[PDB]
């Protein structure tokens, strides 16, 4: 059952890989990346070879939290894992982890920048991704991390949502991407967050596809809520209540109070029923957001919609992120995902 593996040296890293993963080529903290030949499938895909994947108990966690989201999501406009390995021939040796994606090749900053976009391809674009977030949020998973660099597109204008979030202060400050596409209520850790965090990634990236231009592209976290507060306007009183963070409270109000702008006027020419849809997911209370199946309904996607072509996912148990376990023991708990593996058909 065990293939052979063979060894080379890419950029000071040894790479350990079955001979089936041909023409390795390095293509980029937590890890290396290679585009390679799987010759068992036809596929140019990517290996990742993980960065001390058990070096601390947070590391260690980290790695099995990965492995096991990967190897749960089968659905078309999601990332899946086509193959897993270790050299390592028992638990005692195991300390090298490597993932199998498909190689993936344009992504939505590409698309947005060099191509002239129809109405009908925002609509197809955005229907994909809320068809994979559908089945995403079905399994009680937050993505947290959605922007354009995440999502892949090909020649066929087929999109996949990549990269799930698994960030340092330092990444976050600045006229940063990073923090551009994020929800107020996580940048400023107002309340505990949930699944509609992803919706409001949702309408900062179809605004920028309708308009070529970020929506809200802050200096820092303060100049960004204000950009946002500007739009959408300031909280109300029931808002405000939600704020569980007191000192967030207080520097709310010490804001002259906006009323909400008229999408109309922003988002000039745009398909009506967009700037409808726009301005049900750019909700600041995060309560009162559309969903993900709600959105799917909406009318403007009424050419693409099929309630019985939108799946959702199996149950998935994330009980283990509740548990507190020394790093060999999470490691052992990897090393069973690791062996037990059973490849796409
Ligand atoms: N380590 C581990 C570990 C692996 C699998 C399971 C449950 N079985 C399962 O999910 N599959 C799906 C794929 O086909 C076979 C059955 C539990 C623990
Ligand atoms: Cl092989
Ligand atoms: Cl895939
Ligand atoms: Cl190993
Ligand atoms: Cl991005
Ligand atoms: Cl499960
Ligand atoms: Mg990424």
């Amino acid at each position: 059952e065990r293939p052979t593996f063979y060894r080379q040296e890419l950029n000071k890293t040894i790479w350990e890989v079955p001979e089936r993963y041909q023409n390795l080529s390095p293509v980029g903290a937590y890890g290396s990346v290679c585009a390679a030949f799987d010759t068992k499938t036809g596929h140019r895909v990517a290996v990742k070879k993980l960065s001390r994947p058990f070096q601390s108990i947070i590391h260690a966690k980290r790695t099995y939290r990965e492995l096991r989201l990967l190897k749960h999501m089968k659905h078309e406009n999601v990332i899946g894992l086509l193959d897993v390995f270790t050299p390592a021939r028992s638990l005692e040796e195991f300390n090298d982890v490597y993932l199998v994606t498909h190689l993936m090749g344009a992504d939505l900053n590409n698309i947005v920048k060099c191509q002239k976009l129809t109405d009908d391809h925002v609509q197809f674009l955005i229907y994909q991704i809320l068809r994979g977030l559908k089945y995403i949020h079905s399994a009680d998973i937050i993505h947290r991390d959605l922007k354009p660099s995440n999502l892949a597109v090909n020649e066929d204008c087929e999109l996949k949502i990549l990269d799930f979030g698994l960030h340092t202060d330092d990444e976050m400050t600045g006229y940063v991407a990073t923090r551009w596409y994020r929800a107020p209520e996580i940048m400023l850790n107002w309340m505990h967050y949930n699944q509609t965090v992803d919706i409001w990634s949702v309408g900062c990236i179809m605004a920028e596809l309708l308009t070529g231009r970020t929506l809200f592209p802050g200096t820092d976290h303060i100049d960004q809520l204000k950009l946002i507060l500007r739009l959408v306007g300031t909280p109300g009183a029931e808002l405000l209540k939600k704020i569980s963070s007191e000192s967030a409270r207080n520097y709310i109000q010490s804001l002259a109070q906006m009323p909400k702008m008229n999408f109309a006027n922003v988002f000039i020419g745009a398909n009506p029923l967009a700037v409808d849809l726009l301005e049900k997911m750019l909700v600041l209370d995060s309560d009162k957001r559309i969903t993900a199946a709600q959105a799917l309904a909406h009318a403007y996607f009424a050419q693409y919609h099929d309630p019985d072509d939108e799946p959702v996912a199996d149950p998935y148990d994330q009980s283990f992120e509740s548990r507190d376990l020394l790093i060999d023991e999470w490691k052992s708990l990897t090393y069973d995902e690791v062996i037990s593996f059973v490849p796409p058909p």
